[PDB]
């Protein structure tokens, strides 16, 4: 409709948290052609038949996720267009361009390794959890904001794409590239591409935080039901990893997103927004 | 819905226009923090007091519509998801961080210039025109793709977001800057943006022509005339400028754009597309 432009008249909040991520964003911008992959193809060749199985899966997953958390974030900037909130806009605008730049460096290291096959016999087959949530949880959440933009619909949609899948999903694996890299010296510049990904995975959970937080405040009694019912319906080795371990992380990040869902609560909404 | 991922399957095509422009953006990235506007107020404290009105109404024009086109390039995106254009989501993603980039630069520079007061005494009043096609035309166009993702939308959407606005409107003003910043020696930090923005124009309107271009290589006969009627609709002083040479300029780059939009006529698929 643009009836009003927020830019003309009442301008930026530069203080608020989507736009302070905003410059930390454009602050520690990395490109991923400066990433060398050219000792990467040579530790590939090092490694065994299993232990290149399961690197090319969790690769698969992330490389996977990063195409569908980069589309399925249009309904959740066209609700904060209709919102009016164009910091917000001006973020998840940004907070998509970082997914699709880590859409392509999974697929710039995986073309490094001459991977030149079919790679959806890992996001489908070997884990079915994994087709659940980003083919049939994340589209229904997320394009749901499409025809009803409600709060508790955007609480839905930010815990089934910022908590679980950033904040839990997306650490465990940099957890398990944690343990993978470190303790074989292996991939480098895959190790690079991660360190700049985890980075850009902070102000990634650092504003769904702000978001779902900021829903807790403005509508906390039905904000947060709906936001712990869906968090409780997603949670519904080589390289020396411990099948107890990483469950126990991945564990500790759903704990750890609880804690940070509840700490919203009786909340001044002065004290988080604006 | 999420049927089957581009990016796992069949991958990404690093050949096609799309995806080497989203190179060259990443490639020549700019922070807008890094440039200094220290010496721009000292220099906006020794112009007269209709040149500092002129600057402040076509920094207003810009910073109106680089809100407006990164909060109008939702459906454009949403469009390309339907279509399945994954390497077009990709860029036209990033198509709106180079816009939302660029509405960051003007309001820091507003603000650099103590410009605390409201600018939409400039974006409708002074010149209707711009109130015509940034608060009526395009929000139609482009949101009538939300609800109808057809070819012919999307000719008469890129015309009036690509063409005109940023092909003709957009370059009228960096011609107008041209003149202002060169002849005066006056604001190197706008200069410093200008010339950085510019650039980022170059790959937007390149894209433009590529996206425009493909539908009248997949439906020619009908796009071209929707194409024509929507920039045929469009169409209908201090700092040495004369108003017969800026008019001059924006109907020389209106017939720059009717050039390259019959450029396309009679072209086959294989020489733009894939
Ligand atoms: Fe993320
Ligand atoms: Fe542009
Ligand atoms: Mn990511
Ligand atoms: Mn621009």
């Amino acid at each position: 409709i643009h009836k009003k432009f927020k830019a003309t008249s009442v301008g930026y909040d530069w203080n608020t948290f989507p736009m302070k991520l905003y410059q930390i964003g454009k602050r520690l911008f990395w490109d991923p052609a400066k990433i060398d992959f050219s000792k990467d193809k040579e530790d590939w060749k090092k490694l065994s038949k299993d232990e290149k199985n399961y690197l090319l899966n969790i690769v698969s997953l992330f490389m996977a996720g990063e195409e569908a958390v980069a589309v399925d974030i249009t309904p959740l900037i066209s609700t904060m267009i209709n919102e009016g909130r164009v910091e917000d806009v001006i973020y998840l605008e940004q907070f998509a361009f970082e997914e699709a730049k880590h859409a392509e460096a999974f697929r710039r290291f995986c073309d490094s390794l001459e991977i030149n096959d079919d790679l959806t016999i890992f996001t489908t087959e070997y884990n079915p959890w994994y087709q659940k949530i980003f083919y049939e949880e994340l589209p229904s959440v997320m394009w749901k904001l499409r025809v009803d933009p409600s709060p508790e619909n955007l609480a839905v949609a930010v815990t089934t794409y910022n908590l679980y899948v950033e904040g839990v999903a997306a650490e465990s694996g940099y957890k398990t590239f944690k343990h993978i890299f470190n303790s074989l010296n292996i991939m480098p510049g895959l190790s690079k591409t991660v360190n700049l990904i985890a980075t850009d995975e902070s102000r990634h959970i650092a504003y769904g935080t702000y978001l779902i937080t900021r829903l807790i405040v403005e509508n906390g009694e039905s904000i947060y039901r709906k936001a712990i019912e869906q968090f409780n319906k997603l949670v519904g080795l080589p390289f020396g990893l411990t099948p107890d371990f990483t469950i126990e992380n991945r564990k500790q990040l759903v704990n750890a997103r609880l804690t940070v869902i509840e700490r919203a609560l009786k909340m001044t909404p002065e004290q988080v927004k604006s």
